[PDB]
């Protein structure tokens, strides 16, 4: 979208080969000495992966919960649909 994306904001992250996946805009990970690449740190729910997608690659989970908030055939997706909606701050130590 064309809005702001906060670390901790709830989005759908779109990757090549993957549908818009429920993900969180994550915070800067330790070891990441890389400046903003026009991509933001994206934490994938249900798989707990992390990627870098831009504000245009991502769409806010709130507005598009109707759109992309649909059960998928990807593992981690449906599980992540739950995580992002219940405990979006879920990660390990």
């Amino acid at each position: 979208m064309a809005r702001d994306f906060k670390p901790g904001d709830l989005i759908f992250a779109k990757m090549k080969g993957y549908p818009h996946w429920p993900a969180r805009v994550d915070e800067v990970p330790d070891g990441a000495v890389k400046p903003p690449t026009n991509k933001l740190p994206i934490f994938f729910f249900g798989t707990h992966e992390t990627a870098f997608l831009g504000p245009k690659d991502i769409f806010p989970y709130s507005e598009n919960k109707e759109k992309y908030g649909k059960p998928n055939k990807r593992k981690g997706f449906n599980e992540g649909l739950w995580e992002i909606d219940n405990n979006p701050k879920v990660k390990f130590s």
